[PDB]
């Protein structure tokens, strides 16, 4: 049986970082968490980019962006929803994690979901570098791998 | 590391608002505060198109005539939806956030959401320019952003 | 500010509608008030294309035939749905939505939704000519206004 | 006013069948109902193509293949789906009622929805020949229909 | 009728910016969205002056200070307060908020108020860069708009 | 960005105290901590100044005259305020806040805020040197930055 | 400010993992979490030690003589205890613990703690490669880092 899997270390590895600027006090503490991981685990810094945008609607469409650079292996998309008192949330959390998706599909290339969507504060700080972890953290480390496992192919 | 973002200027910039005319008492709100954002910004008032549709479920296929336009840059969909008795208000919600999100990814180009998606007509008013502030302006600012950042690169 | 808007006119403009049966002592009632807005508003009869086909399911199938003949300038789809027993009516109510909203961006060209889509058989007499008014008397008026703007453009 | 319609004679009309085999005992009932609607209707049993695929999940890949075959001239989709214990039911209906549908409009060929969607093993048996009637039947009837519609034009 | 307003735009402008210390974990959030509001809106960071105090109740008399310098366009006074168990918090808010408006009309400049002033730790977190924003920008955002404002006179 | 802020150090420094003899039992253990705090930051006991009045109403007077001296860096305002009965203590409490924030705007030089008010004896006992800390000792640290803060200006 | 940290590589690192056979099977999915780690952090296989026990309680003999080891860089300690009807579990739970604290100071080697302290079986489940992740992972991170640290020194 042939298994491809992806290893952990990010040595050569460039990566594309899409964080919406909306919830920052939360946001920034992922983009820290996502940076982290890639230099710990052997990536340099230079080889990262940083794209900010205001707010999650618009992670897409820069996600296209990035995930169309020849020079990028994968992209991290982060962002904070957390839900209000209308369907509001609902609308932007279905096409934000639609597009990301469907970009992924489009272009073959891992795209990586970062993106807390919490029904209150409490549990987006939670997942924003507190007790349940930093969801950028772990979305750099999924793009890791998915990375080095598309070069295996 | 290198950080892509979009400053507030909004000098040079021209912009496409599409605005549907159902619930027209609160989307004028919405329109007036968009024009007011580009305006104290930098933006010349000759340099917006104003669309008018008829409702909501318009936006969309407007919205993809003038993004399809060389000298826009980024448009801006303004409108209210507030919830009535029927399942109608989730069908057009959905197909409206749908289709723009889709036109942006397909054009690359910046389509930032001003529109209201509200349970009550108490929440629309709070979002038209009273305590909630003004969805319009803060797709205008959205859109701003997005172009600056999408000139960067 | 360039402003772009459509006026209610119907002279000269050419319509499809495309009608469910399904409910049909309610559809009826909807496409009679589809055809009085074009008339009143000073549309020919002779202009308007009638397509019935069985249920909302069939709808945008039916739509998209009519949407690419180059003499036609908007669609109205008209049917009415009305919750049942089971899950049936979302999956149904979701898809004619999202294929009539399709239809318009891929083709360019407006469809307007007067699809009623009722909790109960009350609420939909309520919009077939009752006290909330004709949904396909709604759904031409709309389309008129979206004919007229897509000339000016 | 031009009026195109479908009639319900099936003389001549070529159909194809995709029906799941889960929950057979009822998918048995909707094939047996849909082929009793063509034959009555004057179709040939010899015009008729039915596939069998092992849940309703794989039926629009099944039907994207018919669909494609010049001498096919509709296709009835037939299934059943109960709701379970978990989500799974949820996820599933969508996609199902979202493929037949995307695939109707790619292929500008009627699909129709004879899939039944319940809650509860007792709705499924209604609409399966009982109480409520022959979804298969129902959904034969669709395409009868439209395959006469759609040679009108 | 002559119309006086300020635009957006920090060219050129020159800021103070007196930030309590108590509550830093949230008054650090509302000094980087005071910081990030002037320089994405065209200011200088080498134009703004930040000075350090232990207390709400010590912003005044150092915004007396900054206020007083030619050089200072508009001074951004910005802490947090967090209601205790004693009723300190009403006389330190009420004092805080009275210093920092005398001083306004006794200097003839705009002095800006970026304090939170809160019931709960919840409220403060929800206005120092998440759900309800920022209000070290906001505060920012209004220094800008009065500073032209005074320009224009 | 110029960044000015003060040091702890409090070797060169020369402090008033001003401190009520009413609740004395308490008021003495704030004046030892404010002293305490003096000293072991490195001020020397021989350029603190103590004023002895005899109820908070009289703090501001005496605090007058010790803020006018030119040998004086910094006023720290030591009392213990807890309701009673009546609204005497709004009345005390608001004048004294009051009058010691103008002071220390009127005459330009810091006067910190060592003064308890309490609803309850337990919350006096807490804050003048046990579980809540030494409100003397807080408003002596405060006394110190800001007198070091205010000569680097 | 000198700085120490680890990084994330396993490359060239040498573990030693003592795993109690009690609960054999959640603890067997928290020891290959432990492997799968080192291995896909670039750890080889063949520089791992593996040591059965049988229960947790002996965990501490084993990892000692483990840790005293030249050749082993960190300890991973793994085991699962799940309280049951008597006092049993605080005091195994106590004494496990306070021996691979203790041990890890006087043999200034890292012992990490992989071991599930459990009120319900589920907890166990969930945290032995479900819902709340895989404590046998988490543990060889730590020792990953902490190794790497202590190179680092």
């Amino acid at each position: 049986m042939q298994i491809y899997e992806g290893k952990l270390t990010a040595e050569g590895l460039r990566f594309g970082i899409v964080a919406s600027r909306f919830n920052h006090a939360l946001v920034d503490r992922l983009v820290e968490g996502a940076i982290d991981c890639i230099v710990r685990h052997g990536g340099r810094e230079e080889d990262i980019t940083l794209v900010r945008v205001p707010g999650s609607w618009e992670i897409p469409v820069a996600a296209g962006e990035l995930a169309r650079k020849e020079d990028i292996d994968a992209v991290i998309a982060i962002g904070v929803l957390i839900r209000g008192a209308t369907p509001h949330f609902d609308y932007i959390a279905s096409e934000v994690s639609k597009g990301l998706a469907n970009l992924s599909l489009e272009l073959r290339k891992p795209i990586t979901f970062g993106v807390i969507t919490a029904d209150t504060l409490e549990q987006a700080i939670e997942r924003a570098g507190t007790k349940h972890g930093n969801k950028g953290w772990e979305a750099a480390l999924s793009a890791i791998e998915m990375a080095n496992l598309f070069k295996s192919l």
